[PDB]
């Protein structure tokens, strides 16, 4: 059991001390180190259960049972009296610095995942470089070190979800008392895009102050891992190199799909293009139906966009389908159109006017899935149909890592790949939550079991969302539909009501359009199953109840918690109307 | 052990039937019964884990030991068989209706607490009276049936917070792109007041058609309790009878107080006159220090008036005091003046302008700790020192209900009092929580006991709360100072972290808004106390509630993956400790 665990451990680290709380040997041993500015990972033998057990395990290595012993990259360096003679010697840098690759640790992706992992790993002495690269989209749309979320995904978007909110407010205003009048305001989008776009330069900038700080190396350059230690990278000029590591991480995310059809690459755009846009997108169609569809339709409507989105089947796919349909349902009503069951047959009327900074013309055609022909113009159209890695740029297949029929790397439950030096994370990572806070966990996480000795997992169940569409959607659990098939339609009850919040009284905003439920199973107590709210600041609602999910909350400890009031949260304390009473749910 | 439940049940319930959810006899009566259009509790016996054992134990009052069994009042009415001989024959209207009282139920108090009681428990057959009535203020100003929270509370002090937090959106719509002029905008108080007014009188008239559904009496009517069954009851004629009930609750609310200083009652307002006010405030000072005083303190400030508080020693008593100076600070920093360590000692300058909707003019005169002497005019002078109950106003003295030293009533923890068919709930039950959801969970819970033999208690522990302060402040648990007061320094660790939102960052404060977690080295570092200042605060708390009530540790909130963007994910990722002497800034 043990001696499992500290072979894998002292054979990883870079440099790693086993010390005690109490012993002074240990303190002058950590001094020697701090003065040094030699960073490594310490693991204090006291503060453990098979604390006891490692110390004679530990014999087996070193073939002394006393603390402190310093390793380095698998190596026994000494006790406190032999680290001591190889610093006053001025031979203490050269052991440390001593390794069989460039560094421990090779980060290929600038990213949510690929930064948090090279940071944690180089707080514990691990040598370690972090690769980025921004291929330009089709037209040359390119942004800096931070990857997905920083510079084109949740950041940009939800400033512009906050733009369009902010429109509401205006409107609101004057029921509440203020003299301005809505009417007479107009909106200004490259105005918001130099202030959105001045934000992501502060964090591209703070990204690489902090890979300095930490002593990583950053190189901006494409990286192809070509051998299990072996990372070939072209760097801006193009001169090729090669660079050896002894953990290799791949952490390179994803980009937009296009349907193969003509005119789509040629004329139109995805999300990487819109968040730096220069004119105003107009008339614009968005073709698709996921999270990123909704939630860029609901922004563009709401600064003064002619909207409309082009839907092949279903809103939201994978999404509990009841909520899926009100979040559209308040769409329609406050501005957006839809084109249901229709797909895109693409022609250029009109050249984007670069000088002046105005759209260009389009021609769409398709066709409904009856048989009837869609046909109209718009000045911009959008693609998000999905998006996908394109890992033969990344990984050459005779390094033997093992992908998915999705083009995705499958890992096991501590994400490593079927090359024993190498793990994915993120969005790369196949079966996993695509979501950025999920990235980090694992990359940090991860860093901590290479270096520092840490066992912990990342836990990939029942993690909590949130869809920033003009009405919000915060979930966690299991869709209805899902713990239904799961267990049968007599052992799911639900719990659900609808709600207003008490700052839409004053402003006559309406009455049952906001609404949740708790999902629930019978035969295990009462146990939540999955948690839906759809409202005003959902994530902020749905967030805190991620912790008693995970903990096994029941409809009980729901109940005996008091609410909070007046908010909309509270909401969930009292609910008490079931789907299968028959009663209405309304305020 | 069950014996002494059922005798219980028994004895208090109005109509009861002990059934089985299988039983096609318990179903026959159980039709029979609504369509005479009767209410009752059912207690299905073959969902009770001992309902063998209580069906044995029936046969002590019943004399037989099948389903169903249908009481009234603690008296046995019949079987089956029973029950449809005494339907057929027109018998059994009469049957329900016997009572040695008037109603088996009368709530004194028509608040959060008391509407709640009332109409729980006409669900179960219960025949119910509410009271309410409202006392004028010195002024004279009056309000309809709700309660503090409905009509000078929660409700319209949010309404106008939200609309002292628009004049910030206005400000921030510039930076995101919008064309408007922030600087060219005003507020208009009394467009802002009809809006909250005609909300309150829509929750006004609510209440009282939910009454009506529920077959409730509703008296507005002045109650006074002088027997442990008797209720002498005041009209708005002043006409005077008494009427009689089985149970009674008392749930009567607090008032503001006043200071004992010359002018204060003729010429100040309090919280209880704000909500309505004809005329905009204008310069105001307000006294006091509690979150009544910063609340509206806060929202005049943002509409633009003149704001002075005058604190009498700190902010905030009893809640987390690091806490409290960063609500202050914040205040401080957007516009509201403070007079710190100042008590007032009012003379009156103008009289309130009537007819064009005008404030009067006042002359404050006071003294700091230090003996230097306040003098300052203002417009509206707000006391906000405290609220208090007057229940020598409800109770009698001879009834036999035992009073604390503040004049709350002392309650075992099931709210009864010393006189045993005789409840408080609400901010009068002493030593409890003063929030309205405590009253109102307390209310329906107590109604589900007396009427349909429920048993589950109240749970006041670690109830969250938030202050509406221009930034918010939502707290669940102990304070940092009183965990370390119960364990110890040495046993307490707290994590913390500023943080700024996603939505600041575009309308340019960097380290204004933070959060932390009290916890509890020994107990596997289980979470003692959560704080978080910010906006949403109130959203942001209230999931965390239920995880606190179930006992979670910093363990549990580190497995919990974030939702981004949003402010509340930082609290899944703390990690500075204070201990460590590093710094929480980002
Ligand atoms: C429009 C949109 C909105 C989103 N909104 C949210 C949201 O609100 N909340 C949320 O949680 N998630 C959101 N997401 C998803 C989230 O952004 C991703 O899950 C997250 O970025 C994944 O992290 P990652 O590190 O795996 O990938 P990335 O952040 O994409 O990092 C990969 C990086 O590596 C670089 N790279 C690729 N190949 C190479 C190579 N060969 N050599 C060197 N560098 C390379 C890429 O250029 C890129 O910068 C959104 C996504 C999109 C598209
Ligand atoms: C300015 C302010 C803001 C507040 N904000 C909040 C907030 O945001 N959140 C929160 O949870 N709490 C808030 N509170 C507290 C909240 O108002 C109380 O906790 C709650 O109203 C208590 O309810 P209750 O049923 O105990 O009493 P009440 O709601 O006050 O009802 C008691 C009723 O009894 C009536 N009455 C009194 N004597 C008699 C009699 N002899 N006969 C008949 N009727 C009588 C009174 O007129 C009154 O209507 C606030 C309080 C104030 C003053
Ligand atoms: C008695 O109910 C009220 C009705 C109206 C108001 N005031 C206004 O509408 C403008 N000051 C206040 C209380």
């Amino acid at each position: 059991g043990t001696s499992q665990w500290l072979r894998k451990t002292v054979d990883s680290a870079a440099v790693i001390l086993f010390s005690k709380t109490t012993c002074p040997y240990c303190k002058k041993v950590k001094d020697v180190l701090a003065e040094a500015k030699i960073k490594h990972a310490t693991i204090e033998l006291d503060q453990l259960s098979n604390g006891s057990a490692i110390q004679k395990c530990l014999a087996s290595f070193s073939k002394i049972e006393t603390v402190p012993q310093m390793f380095v990259r698998g190596k026994f360096i000494g006790d406190s009296q032999t680290v001591l003679k190889y610093y006053s010697n001025d031979e203490l840098a050269g052991i440390v610095n001593e390794s069989k690759y460039d560094y421990d640790l090779i980060v290929i992706g600038g990213g949510s995942g690929g930064l948090a992992a090279g940071k944690e790993a180089a707080k514990y002495g691990a040598k370690t470089a972090v690769l980025d690269y921004v291929e330009p989209t089709p037209i040359g749309t390119t942004w800096g070190l931070g990857g997905t979320c920083v510079n084109v995904g949740c950041i940009p978007k939800k400033l512009m979800h906050q733009a369009g909110l902010l429109s509401h407010a205006l409107e609101d205003a004057e029921h509440f008392g203020w003299s301005l009048d809505r009417s007479k305001i107009s909106h200004n989008w490259s105005t918001m895009v130099e202030g959105v776009q001045s934000h992501i330069g502060s964090l591209n900038w703070g990204y690489k102050v902090a890979l300095r700080d930490n002593q990583v190396t950053y190189l901006n350059a494409k990286g192809r891992l070509i051998s299990p230690h072996e990372v070939q990278i072209t760097d801006k000029n193009q001169k090729v190199s090669t660079i050896t590591g002894n953990k290799i991480i791949l952490a390179t995310g994803e980009r937009p799909k296009y349907p193969e059809i003509p005119g789509a690459v040629e004329y139109g755009i995805t999300s990487d293009d819109l968040f730096s846009l220069p004119y105003f997108p107009g008339k614009t169609l968005v073709i698709g139906a996921s999270y990123v569809a909704l939630e860029c339709a609901g922004f563009l409507a709401s600064l003064g966009g002619d909207v409309t989105v082009m839907v092949r089947s279903i809103l939201l796919r994978g999404f509990d389908q009841q909520m899926a349909e009100k979040v559209g349902d308040y769409m329609e009503n406050h501005g957006v159109k839809f084109a249901k069951l229709c797909v895109p047959d693409i022609k250029q009327l009109k050249v984007v006017d670069t000088e002046n900074n105005k759209p260009g013309l389009l021609l769409v055609k398709g066709h409904y899935t009856d048989g009837k022909k869609f046909e109209e113009e718009f000045e911009t159209v959008i693609f998000a149909v999905g998006r996908e890695p394109q890992l033969s740029k990344v990984l050459c297949e005779t390094v033997g890592v093992k992908l998915d029929k999705n083009g995705r790397v499958v890992c096991t439950d501590d994400e490593q790949t079927t090359v024993s030096n190498v793990y994915a994370i993120g969005d790369i990572n196949a079966g996993k939550p695509q979501l950025t806070p999920v990235a980090i966990q694992a990359g940090r996480y991860l860093a901590r079991r290479l270096f520092a000795g840490a066992t912990e997992l990342t836990d990939y169940s029942n993690v909590a969302t949130t869809v920033f569409t003009p009405l919000e959607y915060g979930a966690c659990g299991l869709s209805e539909e899902d713990a239904i098939e799961k267990y049968g339609d007599k052992d799911i009850e639900v719990y659900h009501s609808n709600f207003k919040p008490l700052e839409w009284t004053v402003a006559h905003r309406e009455d049952n359009v906001c609404y949740m439920k708790l999902v629930c199973r019978k035969s295990d107590n009462m146990r939540v199953l999955g948690l839906h709210v759809l409202g005003p600041n959902a994530g902020e609602i749905t967030q805190g109840y991620a912790v008693a999910i995970k903990m096994g909350a029941t409809k009980a400890d729901f109940d005996r918690t008091i609410g909070i009031h007046p908010t909309c949260s509270e909401t969930f304390t009292t609910l008490h109307v079931t789907k299968k009473s028959g009663v209405s749910p309304i305020v």
